[PDB]
């Protein structure tokens, strides 16, 4: 490392898919030193230790998915809360039933989607190409496609978990891949638009 | 497992000055998915027939310094014949404008002049001046060097450079990378991967 | 996550050289949990504070070249000042035998006439014979560094060595460490930092 | 990469421990520019095919666990095969009904343990040093103690699937770290001993 900046991610796909939707975006990671560094999980406490106020001080963001639980919290809240103990003053205020850290977590860099990656990238205008490549990749029924199809249509009649199966089938690191040929600067999520602007500007 | 092409480079300082001189010139190497490979050293045939014809057939192009030598051939001469033989077909001062042909770019001298002739010279002194404590000499070399960048004295920028290691300067660097800054040799190598990758 | 020890390099060579040393010393570095770490460069002082007294308190030390300067103080002398003031008590031609006892370890030269010295000259010419094309001239030169390590011409070895590649050339030399070849600032940093550990 | 040889291994345990066991039994890895690899995982067929006979041609060896499934055969077994398909000549011989194909996976430096790494460990002899290292970094149970000093009494009353319970509490990675300490010639188990001499004798 000893970037002048970082871009704290979950997986490879992000890995493929953050330095893609910055060059739409015509936001110059390699000009500032930027980088984009997986953790392969969802444990970013160690890494922010190191870099944080009292490590390295080195300007970072995190992007990480809600995450969200069937009858239960976001599973985001509880490990934003463990990043947030790390790096803000010691105030502690109600964080609005401190189920609403986000606010707080966005002006320290940290940026949570409303779901997970792949599901915000078909909502974001994505679902052509999310179909597209998983018809490339796949070898399908018509039944699928024909779920694709009306995905497409709608994204808001999109399955979520039907759709990740399809991607899980591909390797979500190859799915990202294929899919970064796609991307445009108005189908990128808005969380990770965020935080590109978010360390450009921590680093300039 | 795939890449849809790739750059190959010497060492650490392309390493990150390519991506760069590519985000200067809007060319969008993680949407064409080319990765920038660096080789550390000067023999690239073994990865050329990893990834050539021999091999996976990926799209590639190769930048490497020219190397010349006193009262020798330079030494990339043979360099690129080699990488050639495993690459063109049937059938020295001659292999330059072919191996170009086959995405194999040369420069005049190594990258860090053609760095100062291309302009980028104010860059390198203000990170020279900035990262290292200097004496006053050195900053008037800069200065000169700026000025005149054929008044080059290549053992002192290197040495110089080998102060802050190739890899942190070319990092530094990075950051006053323009299109009108980047040498005609690495702008080629890019143009050609492009077009490849298409 | 932790190590029980650090070996703090300057770069590619020293990565390669130092394990095979230990290796020849019969120092257990993966017993022991030591690990290599290169800062590719010469500035220590940010590592040092992660992990010296400042931070975290890992046993470490430090390997760097003198760096002899003409008609001024080796590069080395500052920068030694600079890591000894985050690591020292309270109280230059002065700093170096109290880096030692910090194990902050300084060469008289740079790593590969130090090597020279030590009697690495036939694997060095071995090495550099055996993976380049040469000319006689230089495996000439080669020949009297050999025979005479005060002869060493350190521009000419360092191109030789960079058209492998310093890691390249490293690991290709690795295969020549024994006990008596082993500088003895890598030796005394060696077990300094197996005491240390234990 | 572009080492002299490379030890594939499975994941961060190995990449630990085999070092360690060279430096017991000292096999100079580093003199002779031999690397360990871990793959992450069981599936090194895509690492043989770049570095094998096809690829760059650099010796190697395998290093992966027999991993015994109940009423079924070894998962080790089949994962050979797909390896030797990729490595040996086309003659095809019946392999001692294919199940056997251990004896040849060995002459092409194939290397499969009678069960998983942690138990074979216990096995060769370091069962009080893991005791040591579970009862160190875990906080534990009479019960758990107990369960360990038996083990280390008599290793053919080991428990796998409970040794490997408490080593997943303190993290495959930090136990094989921990562990590393206690590397002797006499506690390395044969698998890896066979490994690191074919891939010593392959590079020289
Ligand atoms: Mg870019
Ligand atoms: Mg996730
Ligand atoms: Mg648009
Ligand atoms: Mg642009
Ligand atoms: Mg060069
Ligand atoms: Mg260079
Ligand atoms: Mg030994
Ligand atoms: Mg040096
Ligand atoms: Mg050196
Ligand atoms: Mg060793
Ligand atoms: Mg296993
Ligand atoms: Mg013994």
């Amino acid at each position: 490392f000893f970037a002048r900046g970082i871009i704290f991610v979950e997986g490879d796909a992000e890995r493929f898919l953050i330095p893609a939707f910055a060059e739409a975006l015509d936001i110059h990671l390699d000009i500032l030193g930027i980088s984009v560094c997986s953790v392969s999980g969802t444990n970013f406490a160690p890494y922010i230790k190191l870099v944080g106020p009292t490590g390295l001080n080195i300007p970072h963001v995190v992007l990480t998915d809600l995450d969200p639980v069937d009858d239960r919290p976001p599973l985001a809240r509880k490990r934003l809360l463990r990043l947030l103990e790390l790096a803000v003053t010691d105030e502690e205020w109600d964080e609005l039933d401190e189920d609403e850290p986000w606010d707080l977590g966005e002006e320290y860099g940290y940026f949570v989607n409303d779901s997970t990656l792949e599901p915000e990238l078909f909502q974001a205008g994505l679902g052509s190409g999310i179909r597209d490549v998983i018809e490339s990749e796949l070898s399908t029924s018509a039944q699928t496609r024909e779920a694709l199809a009306c995905w497409v249509d709608d994204p808001t009649a999109l399955n979520n978990e039907r759709l990740l199966k399809l991607i899980e089938r591909i390797g979500k690191g190859r799915f990202a891949q294929a899919l970064a040929g796609f991307a445009t600067a108005d189908t990128c999520p808005a969380y990770i638009r965020n935080a590109l602007e978010y360390i450009r500007d921590a680093v300039a």
